């Protein structure tokens, strides 16, 4: 079974806001795990997310992805580590019940229905390769087979097909993020994809515009590895697709290594570094649809990497400029994109920056869960300061801009310049053509652009400020402030491109 081309077209417009449920908004102070991995209140729940949908929608996002919300049943006598694990949802017991520390089944149904009203898709987190030891049998009487971690395929396939279809039929969720997807063999992903596509076409709901639609059936694999492994374990071969979308970890690293440093300190790369990462998409088969995120619940926050690398701090202007540069790269990236909660306000963990190794789990400070900080949602859990609001407004402008210009979400990309100081892409989709330019240097600069090299015949219009740029002797001259990005509409493209 090939990938569905209608879904691929729809997937390019996904602007996904990721929510780690336990550490997000404590909306019902009567329920919650109260322990976990991270420094948050550990009492996030479905009411908190429900209270946050309007905020999320005004960001410009059109989807939410929740970490697993299914029932992780406590085993009598289990140690404190097993209580913390239960709060993550990643080692569950009952795939067919909502964990009562997060809420009820009725509240889940209310969450999805309300998100659908406000114009948001909903994705759940499917862990189909491992589970807690006390896993509970399915409604149709199935159980997964083999070890708890990993389970055996194909014996466990009937069980996980039942999981994947249950929440689509019951709540009409729009798809699945697929945890540690290399644990499930590619053969089985095709079969689970068939069930999801079938389950999704067998139910409908009314979207925010009155239209009755099927749930999307989106599926995106999490494979924390490089391009050859994402290809081998996730996308599959040319002509023989396994999954159709995986997270773009390689380009995520290029971004933070250009505009900050990664968890290991590799940093201060330039525009050439971004461009080489995008060119490595050639290693994927033609059906592959990578999904670019900047961070997630397993990665240190951008803001803390800036501080870790001694690059910038929230008091300094470069800290905010560098956030905007990275977020602008994402907004220009063709394909689905995902934003981890708090990136839109440059969140960081006060008093933390350097890596903490010894005894880090109990302090909530290991690199793989330190981003699970309590959600600062403006108007709900926090009043933002002027710099946080300025960044959130900018993320809104990017997402609104992206929703309006096909060249950003599904454009063909052609690189114009990639050097130590600037990165300039040409994006074209139908007759929407624009130039994306971002500075990768702390110095101000002027960019010379030959009108013929970018297939431009008329003017360039800054899509955010409105400034017209006119060519003189066949050249545009644009000034770039340090780490400043501009989206320039090619107002009258040439005969071809
Ligand atoms: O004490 C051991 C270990 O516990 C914690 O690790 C857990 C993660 O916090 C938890 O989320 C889950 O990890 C999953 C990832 O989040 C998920 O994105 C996927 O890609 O991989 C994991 C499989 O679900 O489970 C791990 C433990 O297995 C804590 O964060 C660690 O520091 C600690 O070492
Ligand atoms: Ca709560
Ligand atoms: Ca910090």
């Amino acid at each position: 079974h090939m990938c569905d081309s209608a879904l691929t077209a729809q997937a390019n417009d996904l602007r996904i806001y990721q929510v780690m449920v336990e550490s997000f908004v404590n909306g019902d102070d009567a329920i919650g795990h109260g322990t976990g991995y991270g420094t948050s209140h550990h009492k996030g729940d479905l009411q908190g997310i429900i209270d946050s949908l309007d905020y999320i929608e005004s960001l410009g996002m059109n989807a939410i992805w929740l970490t697993p919300i299914f029932d992780s049943i406590p085993v009598e006598g289990q140690d404190h580590w097993a209580d913390r694990l239960d709060a993550t949802g990643y080692f569950t017991s009952n795939y067919f019940a909502v964990d009562p520390r997060f809420g009820t089944m009725e509240q889940a149904k209310e969450l999805v229905e309300k998100a659908h009203e406000k114009g948001l898709y909903v994705f759940f987190d499917g862990v189909f390769g491992h589970h807690k030891d006390n896993v509970v049998p399915s409604p149709e009487g199935r159980l997964p087979v083999g070890e708890n971690n990993p389970v055996s395929y194909p014996e466990s396939l009937a069980f996980y097909q039942e999981v994947a279809t249950f929440w689509i039929e019951e709540l009409k969720i729009d798809g699945w993020r697929l945890d540690q997807a290399y644990q499930v063999p590619t053969e089985a992903w095709t079969a689970i994809r068939a069930s999801v596509d079938e389950a999704s076409k067998s139910v409908t709901y009314v979207n925010s515009k009155g239209e009755a639609v099927n749930p999307l059936g989106y599926m995106v694999a999490q494979i924390w590895n490089n391009e050859n492994y994402i290809k081998e374990t996730g996308y599959g071969a040319e002509g023989e697709p396994a999954l159709c979308s995986a997270f773009d970890f390689p380009v995520r690293y290029r971004v933070v290594e250009t505009f900050a440093a990664n968890e290991n300190g590799i940093g201060n790369k330039g525009g050439k570094w971004l461009d080489e990462g995008m060119n490595l998409h050639r290693l994927y088969p033609s059906h592959a649809q990578p999904n670019l995120m900047l961070g997630n619940h397993d990665l240190v926050r951008f803001g803390d990497l800036l501080q870790r690398g001694n690059i910038a701090s929230p008091e300094q202007a470069e800290y905010w400029e560098r956030h905007k540069a990275a977020l602008s790269f994402q907004a220009a990236y063709s394909g689905p994109i995902t934003l981890y909660y708090g990136e839109e306000i440059g969140d960081e963990l006060e008093g933390y920056a350097q890596k903490v190794e010894q005894d880090c789990a109990v302090q909530g400070l290991c690199d793989d869960h330190v981003a699970r900080t309590s959600a600062n949602i403006d108007g709900l859990t926090v009043n933002l300061n002027e710099k946080q609001r300025d960044l959130k407004q900018y993320v809104s402008q990017l997402m609104t801009l992206r929703a309006a210009h096909p060249a950003l979400s599904r454009g063909e990309r052609t690189n114009i310049v990639a050097n130590e100081t600037v990165y300039i892409d040409h994006k074209q989709a139908d007759d929407d053509a624009l130039i994306y330019m971002v500075s990768t240097t702390a110095d101000q600069d002027t960019v010379e652009l030959k009108a013929s090299d970018i297939a431009s015949d008329g003017q360039l219009v800054d899509l955010l400020t409105g400034k017209v740029h006119s060519a003189i002797n066949g050249e545009y001259q644009i000034s770039l402030a340090p780490f400043e990005a501009k989206f320039l509409l090619i107002e009258t493209p040439s005969a071809s491109g």
